[PDB]
């Protein structure tokens, strides 16, 4: 039923005690947009400290109930929340494109992860166990992972529904309550999750939503009842690679999610030999990318999050030119054929060549559809030039020589490495966010630890053996 | 061998490239003592930034070698270091008492926990494995825990050799290098570990030692080549009227006077139910007055001296104010003069038992870090749980009651991370299962600490063609 | 909509390729009953060699498809099958009672386990991973748990739907196909599971059902394409003088008369201490005489009929001999005729309590599989432990004492696999944590059972040159 | 100090209560040999039932003690036993060759695994923990892995000390006692382990050794106090695009390590039509260079076969292979070493056969000798059909530079252990194809610990019983 250029927020954007609320006090006022049209979908209040307090006080209450429920009881509520998400998928995914701008194509994948995540932690809640050790003389010791209490989740604008799901699913599975503060850019989708949790059977206050910016964030972090607050990538193309897969990989790595992720492999090192053929093919393919209405099934490139952000990306390209880069295609305002999209935050995906490491476009993360093609001669050279990469990053190597691939992956300091592919998936996702992957056992174990604490009990069955 | 009142440091107290070194740069000077005699066992230089740099740079080099060795190779070196520790146990344990002041009795247990810890991580290094996930079309994904690089370990004075062992073992078993900064109170014992690691086959620079205080610590933390820095209401004891009095008294004494009560672990807030209050107090004072104070090297000694004179003066200060606030000193809390004249200038005091304690009292509010027991009276279960729930998760609590339901009910309500039913153990925070003897570490303790000293690398191998969205 | 004395089987009772089928060949013919009425609900064909072959061949086909689907795809199908089970719960629960005889009360708990179990393995299928080990010089090794192929599941009559689900869900989560062979006593309920799996989205043949007895079982075991066949002193209850009498009596009744006492899990050897013997016996008889015997479909019914006429004749046989051997029948152990004339020919009897029992007695020696309690007197802890430790590990035991030390000491000495302190649960063997309600399964139960239905494939990738010994 | 052609057993060959003992009764008598010389190193008594009973009764006692010790204590004893093994390594390896015939080279690697195994299980004993589940109303449930009791371990002659270590190390880490029956071929080495365990601090009767054959094995299995009894063709696909030298190295390793007397050995060598001639030429060249002789010599890579009947059987297989139409390219004949002490040793030259057919018994049956069967093939589809008749308990090795092909072949192959561009002749028990600096990971021990233990479950009720009635 929902379409581009029509949506307007009618209900309030805060959520406490299982219902939408207007904030009790303000830290300011913000406007949320429809990036495809430039339309204001909401003018909303940012939570003040009294408001922040009410939300924390409310979830503190819900925490006390939820923490007393068994893992099995919590598992059913969470599996239900996933069923509702799965059912209302197209509705949710639409709301997501409307406020964020990503393709319905991508937005659905985001929602798939979202319910998959909930099913994962629901499972873990039901199969939770501690350690038990037998001590000499019938005495024994045991452990239990207890929830922390009221956790704060800070959202991002690039994966709004998915970040909300990803933070709250392990949090609530542990028996905690969450107060979630989404990006002021994207305040809508989180309320859909909040509503779904209530519908699933979560006690009122367990997943609360406070809207706001920096001040709000600070008020949440400064709250005494808050237990815990939960808050360039290279692509090496060797001459011996499968050119078409390398080109496909480069495009995926740079233009998925409009290149508005830090995950994106924007530094494209291409070996001297294949440099000319690669560049020619990459420009050809980029010029075919479908820019338009994110709700259209054929659209692969939507608008950028907002006007300031778009201006910044266009600014990057102006400097890129100034510094000596050769704009091969795009990097300019795109005026879509449909007049409703006239004032949307659109631009054409950019491919830059003749890039050097000293260049700010090579140095800084742009957060837009901009590919920087850097030439290289030898394996030893790339590895020196590319190794300045943080562990929180990803790297991708394209070569038919398996030994070279493993050798390069071994030397690269990036946490996630892809041989003969590239996936633009969020950091949290295990196994580079490959589709039929699963989460394995370690991802959950580690994140469960983040949202819980280990209680240790020692039972003495005999007499105390005094040293004195 | 070594005896009390005779030891003096002869070699330098820093350690780089497998040998003892004098610091290149100076950031002041410190004196280390023999707490049993008051003697200066060392006047040493506090490492300067040029020195800190050398130690980090040396470890960075050693890291590059070690990180390339298999878990199996790393395991043999670590199992060897544990064998040497176990063999030189009394030598180590004695060197520990000489500088720290704890009884040889307790010092040995500390050393047992040190070699046990090394054998544990050695085992984990050899049995390390990642995840391997199969993907559609023959493509696959896998994971690897890699070391972080050069890790900094900051020591404490209460468990000097044990803190050094506890930080270094998980670090070195991940393939990391370590630069260790002991407490300038207890500089000596760490060098013994450093020597042992070299002897075991650790590459030169893998476990380096830099002496110093705050400045030295700051230089280590500020160093760009340092990957990670590992650092270091009051603990209650609830005694119900239905408990086994003798075990409760034994437990209270253990909880307050082990390690001279110089740990934050110690259960110093002793809540006693109104009925048993009089009998408990009478028995606890009787038993406390029997505690053997003296030479920590003596096998019969259960109470040694306090770490230093400023620290002793502070504990004596707390007692002075406690009686000013209205507490009743039942025994001790005064300067003790041992029979032994070599022991004359040692930092000794008689273990203290205080009664008529109120929650408003600073002795009940603040952690003293001395042998001082605060006895607080209570009437009901509901009352204690209110009064004693202002306890942090990083603390420990002990409950004494013959009613099993009550015990579990109390343990459930208490916010402490480690709870003991019908006992109390004063073991460091790091130790799983309340540091009970012959316990083991289970699997989770190691898993969690390995995570602290490592990072997860993920690799995705594509067996087919790239599926383009465009 | 379904009721007692009305139901008759209309469709065939074998399942192949997503539909009910009549067996291709016969190994014989059986009659399935309504135990509450004595009615024949179905006269069915036992599967012959050719039919067993067809089900295996059909499952082999389904296996090839399913095994190629990801754990995530298999997880959705299983989570769906659990949703359908949960939704049609009362329909299945009812159908279960009609053929088996257990109370609708107990039948629901069985069905709750069924869908809980499917949700568990669905979770495990989605989170499956192997090990990845790094080797010198960039070479690597990894592992994967692969399904075995076509597995066979053999049913029991005491938990027909539950044991059907318990065997199918793990085998299928591994990516296997299964051929289930229900007890010829209880053929019906399994077909409901088979139908649900189809409805969920399992490929036709993934979970086939072949009816039959021993010959069908033999044909399944002898089949060359069958990868694995999954099959299905007496349990004591020590009641000490210092315990909580009412909980001990409640526990004794639960332990003996749940599932009409037709489980091997049931704690039928009740050791009672000489002192409390008289009070316990008096209370247990009083409570037993209050047990509601009748229509299993009635919500108030706690005791239904026994599985069949031969089965009942056997239990009453054991009672006849028990009094011949010197036992004192305190209540029941006789043919019961319910007030509802429809239940006139059902397989009913009054729950029995026997006293003055000796270890030499066959009622104490043999498992009866009926509502019969054997009360044995004892004087001391040392005595019981001697008399009761002729217990196999595949059994359960229960101890009632207020002395925690005594409880743990007894549990430690007892050779039973599952021990209950101050309670008793009659849950199937498979169930972790004594089948307590809000328990969960933990991680180990699943790990171990996944290993049963899978095999470890190991792959070694050489990145360098082969190092020849020659 | 020990050498070939000198050793003779002087002490008895059973071990009970921390001592070597002569069997109380007999199930027969066997002769043990020095395969390098043909010498009888021992004429010993096979254990009767009274003797088996004594070993079990003694082990039952030691169990009751060992099972009551902490996993922490057990771990120290086991880490000590590994230190002693590691220290007396050369003595043990020497003794192993003397009775078995394998090279000092391989015999050491066997002993390395042996002490590595013990260190692994020692670690697991110390870090053992059960599950603890919280239940509504303060009630709780927990689990513990308990030992089974007296376990029986049946040895093999190909890895005598290693099989003993591999069975005893997990069982003893659990808290069980073990009665071990070595192969009547290889009695000696197991007693060295039994002695080391005692020296380490194991209670007397915790690891007992009863010498014997089938009757003795049967007596052990039939014993009511015995809790559990633990008991003991592989293809190699060479594609034309492979690295020839690594493929040849791999083929030799796969066929002639341990004198080819393992079921692990990749004896069916499928070679592509194109590289067939170059491969065959190189493999024969390399095989003819293998150093046959005194297993105690550091340069020796091929020792003698386990015994005369076994050698005759392998020579028999070669006779029939050429009768069936195979082309003997080298060896497969009685070898007479230059050293006269070795004159009556059970030696033969490693054999390479070509013109093999799938119908041939040498391709069908496991030979247990140094015999390589070279089979030609044209396409990937063909090999995969011909080689798929492989059991999961087997290994397979693929050699190809095409990574896609390698994974594709490994995926289709039914073998449990697959190697890409290598082949390792390691026992079945070993995780990650028995690669040297591999480790054991965590699953191998978990699964084996389960074999030698049982899960005890305890449920503590903190409240009142909720009666259905």
């Amino acid at each position: 039923p929902m379409s581009t250029g029509t949506f307007v927020v009618s209900q309030p954007l805060n959520y406490r005690g299982g219902a939408r609320v207007e904030p009790a006090d303000a830290s300011g006022t913000e406007k949320a947009f429809e990036p495809a049209t430039g339309r204001v979908i909401a003018t909303f209040t940012c939570s003040g400290e009294k408001e922040v307090n009410l939300a924390v006080q409310n979830a503190k209450a819900a925490f006390k109930i939820w923490s007393q429920k068994s893992g099995m009881e919590r598992c059913r509520i969470l599996l239900e929340a996933a069923r509702i998400i799965r059912e209302r998928e197209d509705e949710i995914a639409t709301m997501e494109c409307i406020n964020n701008g990503k393709s319905i194509f991508e937005a659905r994948l985001d929602i798939d992860i979202s319910w998959q995540c909930l099913e994962y932690y629901a499972g873990l809640a039901a199969s939770m166990a501690g350690e038990h050790i037998q001590l000499p003389g019938g005495s024994f010791g045991y452990t239990r992972r207890e929830p922390l209490g009221v956790c704060v989740g800070i959202g991002a604008w690039n994966y709004p529904f998915q970040i909300a799901s990803w933070k709250s699913a392990p949090a609530l599975a542990c028996g905690n309550a969450m107060v979630f503060k989404p990006s002021p850019f994207t305040p809508v989708s989180a309320l859909l999750l909040a509503e779904i949790y209530s519908e699933a059977g979560v006690p009122p206050g367990l997943f609360n939503v406070v809207q706001g910016g920096a001040a709000t964030g600070q008020f949440l972090c400064q709250h005494p009842d808050v237990a815990k607050v939960s808050f360039k990538s290279p692509l090496i193309i060797f001459s011996d690679c499968d050119m078409n897969n390398a080109v496909k990989g480069a495009l995926m790595a740079n233009f998925l999610t409009q290149g508005q992720v830090c995950c994106n492999g924007t530094r494209v090192f291409v070996q001297k030999e294949i440099l000319d053929k690669f560049t020619e093919e990459v420009v050809k393919q980029t010029q075919r990318i479908k820019i338009g209405d994110p709700l259209l099934e054929d659209t692969r490139m939507g608008p950028l999050i907002n006007r300031p952000h778009l201006e910044r990306v266009l600014g990057f390209v102006k400097v890129a030119k100034e510094q000596g880069a050769k704009v091969l295609c795009g990097g300019d305002i795109y005026v879509p054929e449909d007049p409703k999209l006239k004032d949307g935050y659109y631009m054409r995906p950019c491919v830059l060549t003749n890039c050097r490491d000293d260049m700010t476009c090579v140095k800084e993360e742009i957060f837009g559809p901009v590919m920087s093609i850097l030439s290289f001669d030898t394996e030893a050279e790339v590895l020196e030039r590319a190794n300045d990469t943080t562990f929180g990053l990803a790297a991708g190597v394209f070569t038919r020589d398996i030994q070279r691939a493993h050798r390069v992956v071994a030397e690269l300091q990036a946490g996630t490495c892809f041989i003969n592919n590239y996936n633009v998936s969020p950091v949290e996702l295990p196994f580079g966010g490959y589709k039929k992957s699963g989460f394995g056992r370690e991802n959950g174990r580690v994140t469960i630890e983040y949202y819980s604490q280990l209680k240790t009990v020692c039972v003495e069955m005999g007499d105390v053996e005094s040293a004195f």
